[PDB]
């Protein structure tokens, strides 16, 4: 039949994605059955675009703001690790074109303002970080990548200002009760490990140790509640889009987690790390670990960009 050509194209795309999959690493996991499951979830969503001879569109909520802990990152502004990551995502769409002529697009849905309050990061800085990321997309020629922000939705408040109000509106319309978020979080080991990870990152950036513990635990549920709301919003806007994610994700999930630079931490993202050249390969690592390595900082455009070891 005529499906063999279509089924060939979709499977080449899925196989390329699988090369970059972000997942909880555990050697007791059968990887072969995991991939078999992912095939059953994503191949239909992929073929929807191929049948209609439409470019494959991907959603990725990512790059909200730079982490404020200087022990983790180099500067408030986006750095090489962000640049490498954008360059990678764009070139990922570019090669789909050789297999498929329409090619693909990735909408980066920057979640910066949605949880800005809970990160204790100025909306002014988040807006600045977003602006620079659009500027990096032009610097690099990332013609397949585009940006979606809370400001963009017509339904949520018109104004960029009163982001607080935008946050309130998003939570009322698209959020879920924190108790539901916590209850759901505590069924899976998927949800368990998300909760742990998000608390850890919130703790680290915040350095009265107990008040600091219980607070990170409470803010974590908050930040997850906001981010799932954001996803709900995206889930309505771009329903047939393939859902990329910056977090590990179970194989049955609709979301597909993805890496953008080499790293040994499944939870690391370039806005929580720096770029290190070791043995001719750039890697994503926390700022402090590189300093222990003794690698020397390299500054481009004046602002520090990366560390070379
Ligand atoms: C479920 C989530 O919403 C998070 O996982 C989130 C996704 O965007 N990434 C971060 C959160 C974070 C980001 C910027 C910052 O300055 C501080 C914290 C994380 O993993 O901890």
């Amino acid at each position: 039949s005529e499906n063999v050509s279509l089924n060939n194209i979709s499977m080449q795309i899925l196989r390329e994605l699988l090369q970059y999959r972000r997942h909880l690493t555990d050697p007791v996991k059968n990887s072969a059955k995991e991939e078999e499951i992912i095939k059953t979830v994503q191949l239909p969503r992929i073929e929807y675009f191929i049948k209609n001879k439409k470019p494959i569109e991907f959603i990725l909520p990512a790059f909200p703001t730079k982490s404020p802990n200087i022990n983790k990152v180099l500067g408030t502004a986006p750095d090489m690790a962000e640049r490498l990551s954008l360059i990678f995502l764009n070139s990922f769409c570019q090669r789909i074109q050789l297999y498929y002529p329409p090619g693909a697009r990735i909408i980066i849905c920057s979640d910066g303002h949605v949880f800005g309050d809970l990160i204790h990061v100025s909306d002014e800085v988040i807006s600045q970080y977003h602006e620079d990321i659009k500027q990096l997309l032009h610097e690099v020629g990332a013609i397949n990548l585009s940006t979606f922000n809370l400001n963009d939705d017509k339904e949520l408040c018109e104004h960029s200002d009163d982001f607080n109000l935008q946050r309130q509106m998003l939570v009322k319309h698209y959020a879920r009760s924190e108790a539901s978020i916590k209850d759901e979080l505590l069924q899976n080991n998927n949800g368990l490990q998300l909760y742990r990870a998000v608390t850890r990152f919130l703790y680290e950036d915040s350095l009265s140790n107990n008040a600091l513990q219980k607070d990170a635990k409470q803010r974590a549920i908050g930040v997850i509640q906001r981010s799932w709301a954001w996803g709900s919003l995206l889930d309505t806007h771009f329903p047939k889009a393939i859902r990329l994610s910056i977090h590990p994700q179970p194989a049955d999930s609709i979301k597909f987690g993805i890496h953008m630079m080499p790293t040994r931490d499944d939870w690391l993202t370039p806005w929580h790390g720096v770029a290190a050249n070791v043995n001719g390969q750039f890697i994503l690592m926390k700022h402090k670990e590189v300093q222990m390595m003794g690698g020397k900082l390299v500054n481009i455009h004046g602002k520090p960009s990366h560390y070379v070891i």
